[PDB]
């Protein structure tokens, strides 16, 4: 809190630099998830337990965009439970980010398409905020989840309007991301997150 004001401010000025990498990464994850969908629950759990960021990022989008089809409560529960289970700080924060997007929509009553352009706006500002605070030693592996959510809600509270590139990229990638969250049911996602925690 407060100690990240210049980190977010500089993050909003460079947010559009992360638009193209996000689009490329999302298109790659859309094909890689099919390999791990055929691999099964045990293949996803073992990969994440051994610190595979890519598989963990695949699972995050699988949980978040599965909530687009309904029952966003369960996606919030799984994203927060997975955040505590994993040890990496970057994906800990990404899991909390997707949970806060769904939590903010339910508490405010915002529909998915009304808030879709703000997904990439929060991602492209919060990610350089994390890197800046990590480069300054403000956040670390011992940083509690409660302080990570304070960073996310601080960016989401002072969230600027989406940029032209973000609105453009949102239309390009939303159909891709929604198909990514159609393979793994909430029951399978429950098994994966439970497998990461104690499997």
């Amino acid at each position: 809190l407060e100690k990240a004001k210049e980190a977010i401010k500089e993050a909003i000025e460079n947010r559009d630099e992360l638009v193209e990498p996000y689009v490329e990464r999302a298109k790659k994850l859309a094909e890689e998830i099919k390999k791990y969908v055929e691999g099964g629950v045990e293949a996803i759990v073992e990969a994440i337990k051994n610190g595979d960021l890519e598989v963990l990022a695949m699972l995050l989008k699988g949980i978040f965009y599965h909530g687009f089809y309904g029952e966003r409560e369960e996606a919030i529960e799984l994203l927060e439970k997975l955040a505590k289970a994993v040890k990496n700080l970057e994906q800990r924060l990404m899991s909390l980010l997707y949970a806060e997007l769904l939590r903010y929509m339910e508490e405010k009553g915002i529909s998915w398409e009304e808030f879709a352009p703000q997904y990439l706006t929060l991602i492209t500002i919060l990610l350089p905020t994390y890197e800046k605070l990590k480069e300054a030693g403000v956040v670390t592996e011992s940083t509690s989840l409660e302080e990570l959510r304070e960073i996310i809600k601080l960016v989401l509270e002072n969230l600027p309007e989406p940029s032209e590139l973000e609105k453009e990229a949102t239309k390009e990638v939303e159909p891709i991301n929604k198909k990514m969250g159609e393979y793994l049911s909430f029951e399978e996602l429950k098994e994966v997150v439970e497998g990461v925690a104690n499997g």
